[PDB]
């Protein structure tokens, strides 16, 4: 059991899902033992800073596990750092994210590309 985060940009668990975990603004942590979720609003719409934030929350609640397509830049490391299990997501509301993944149908992103 975990708590997977889901990188959306609102507030309700059919919002869209964003292309991006570091670029999201919203995080949907569905907490694997009683059906529970947080949403967290997580107002990330750059790159560069120092330090992680993004992560900093998520990790401080746990979360061993994400559903994100890609990232924007500097979380990728930070997220390993503890444990998190990224996912890929391609097309789908909040939900989307977990009915993929939960019924197998999502990858495990455990690196990609960017040819920035």
């Amino acid at each position: 059991m975990a708590r997977v985060a889901i990188p959306s940009v609102g507030k309700d668990l059919s919002s869209m899902v964003s292309d991006r975990f570091a670029r999201a603004e919203y995080f949907i942590i569905y907490d694997t033992e009683s059906g529970n979720v947080e949403v967290v609003e997580n107002t990330i719409a750059d790159a560069h800073g120092t330090g992680p934030k993004v992560v900093q929350s998520l990790v401080s609640k746990g979360v061993e596990y994400l559903i994100a397509s890609n990232v924007g830049r500097n979380a990728f490391e930070t997220l390993k750092a503890a444990g998190v299990k990224v996912y890929r997501f391609e097309g789908g509301t909040v939900q989307e994210a977990i009915d993929a993944f939960s019924e197998g149908r999502l990858e495990e992103l455990t690196t990609f590309t960017r040819e920035g």
